[PDB]
């Protein structure tokens, strides 16, 4: 899967349908993997750099691969 | 869903029916999504600013959408 | 449910039977709600003030309502 | 259950069979309760003092009761 | 099980099939044990030194034993 965006988590959002949204770089992407929620919040809180890998690299895109640096 | 309140979590409460209550701004709101409990406590401990989005924007109101900034 | 004790978490104990015990004020109380284990440990580690609400307000008493400040 | 060892967590080990091993004092003890893994790691990371209670108070001994302070 | 690599966690990666990848030393290894994900991220965030024990000691290798110091 190709890299989509890399950077710090600007904000996260829990959604009504139980998905989780993250804002990295200039993209707002969401995921439906439950384990990623607390992991992504930890990344946000501790200010790590993350790379999101996805084919749907656009606002509203979904993803399920993340690299925590 | 519209913004209801934005600010720091003053306090949280675990309820007998397992729902979770949060006090942000001047509203006391609750949620029945189990994943939000630890996330909201982290938000509280680390002092993040959160925005709660809900139609039931009033004390005793319920919610399931949150933005962590 | 009435207030029972308020204060910092003196210590916590994971029990053989999988219940969780907390020492706040002069009472030692236990709960069987899982989600409360990690939440209570976080409260302990970060030095939060908690209020436990329960009718069984006595050593060995059970509880399932907690307020985290 | 009697006290076995008290002190800081010197190290923890995740084992191939999903049990968790902890080194406190001069004993190396393991547990099969899944909830205790993250709790014990938090204890280790934050440098808490823990007391492990068990009858198998010897290297290779098992346990399921822990006091966190 | 023999030691494979020891060092801090360079980065971690959540994979689409819900396995978790970690980069320690010069090896990139992955695990399918769900409990290790948050534990490894904590290790990464807090900069602990970990030792991964495995027979598949090579890039792409799996593992399920970890020592956190």
């Amino acid at each position: 899967t190709p890299d989509c965006v890399t950077g710090k988590v600007e904000y996260t959002k829990y959604n009504d349908d139980d998905t989780f949204t993250v804002k990295v770089g200039d993209k707002e992407l969401f995921t439906n993997r439950w384990n990623l929620q607390s992991l992504l919040l930890s990344a946000q809180i501790t200010g790590m750099t993350v790379t999101i890998k996805t084919n749907a690299c656009h606002n509203g895109g979904t993803f399920s691969e993340v690299i925590f640096r």
